[PDB]
């Protein structure tokens, strides 16, 4: 038993995927990198390759599962992959929804939350912060746009 309630809408000029671009200039700490989109009704799971034009060499790789529902952080050095873990209190995605990613580097660890929800972490596995300048991003959602700001602290 599985039905669909929403329906797939495409028609306005925006970006697409694989989504594979650079920034002016290379990101890194202080710096927060934000993925506005959307899922599909029907989206089987996507997946944010962050790599280094440089080098190219993925300092961070989240792929999302909505299937079984698993979340996967691990990350591409050197031509090796680490260790793809699994353990999620809970799983916000949800096909057919408004999703924010929001990556913000403390200069400790890669912090990666879901429409303002804290969900899981990932020490700074790669050690040039400065390094990351290209952003691959693909999978089965709506890319709306990017954005890119220092982010200051008010409270």
């Amino acid at each position: 038993g599985s039905s669909g309630s929403s329906g797939p809408k495409s028609g306005t000029p925006q970006l697409s995927l694989p989504f594979a671009a650079r920034l002016n200039t290379p990101m890194g700490p202080g710096r927060t990198v934000v993925v506005k989109g959307e899922v599909n009704a029907n989206a089987k799971s996507f997946n944010v390759d962050l790599l280094a034009g440089k080098s190219k060499d993925i300092a961070l790789h989240l792929n999302p599962r909505l299937n079984i529902k698993a979340f996967v952080r691990n990350s591409f050095l050197q031509e090796s992959w680490g260790e793809e873990e699994r353990n999620i209190t809970s799983f916000p995605f949800s096909p057919g929804m408004y999703f924010e990613m929001i990556i913000y580097c403390d200069v400790r660890e890669f912090k990666v939350a879901v429409n303002g929800v804290h969900s899981l972490e990932y020490k700074h596995r790669f050690k040039e912060l400065s390094s990351i300048d290209t952003l691959e991003i693909n999978g089965d959602i709506h890319l709306l746009e990017v954005r890119s700001w220092s982010g200051p602290s008010s409270g």
